[PDB]
């Protein structure tokens, strides 16, 4: 909604050590009629789309989602395939340990369930429990990263 992009863009050039991004503001058009374009200025190239936004910030946002989506290129992946990849992003940042996933099955002859644990920072996170090993993982790394984050200190 708001210039969350720009603290996004923002944060790449600081961590790759680049120029400050810089916008450019553009307002023209009737009463009824206004139209805002906003270009995205970074390392030496103006982005911007080829449709104008009936409000300011949506130009911003816009100008930098396209940015954005440029540099994902370098190397995407989405954490909608494993979070266990998510996991791993972490342990190396903080410099601590590659997790370990812990798959332990028990439960009735008829209805056998699983449990997954993941030990990361010397934590040990405990996921919720089913007949599934895709859930039980997901509840993990659901519930192992929510901690982390700690909410907003």
């Amino acid at each position: 909604m708001d210039h969350v992009y720009k603290g996004q863009l923002q944060a790449y050039a600081l961590q790759h050590n680049l120029e400050l991004p810089v916008y450019a503001n553009e307002r023209e058009g009737p009463p009824h009629a206004p139209r805002f374009r906003c270009n995205v200025t970074f390392c030496g190239q103006t982005f911007q789309s080829s449709e104008f936004f009936p409000t300011l910030k949506s130009a911003e946002h816009a100008a930098a989602k396209i940015a954005v989506a440029s540099l994902t290129p370098q190397s995407p992946e989405g954490i909608d395939v494993a979070y266990k990849n998510l996991l791993q992003e972490i342990a190396q940042k903080e410099s601590s340990l590659l997790p370990f996933y812990a798959t332990a099955t028990s439960g009735p002859s008829h209805a056998p369930t699983f449990t997954s644990t993941v030990e990361f920072a010397g934590k040990v996170f405990s996921g919720e429990e089913a007949k599934t090993k895709k859930l039980a993982e997901m509840s993990a790394a659901k519930v192992a990263f929510m901690s982390i984050k700690n909410g907003n200190s």
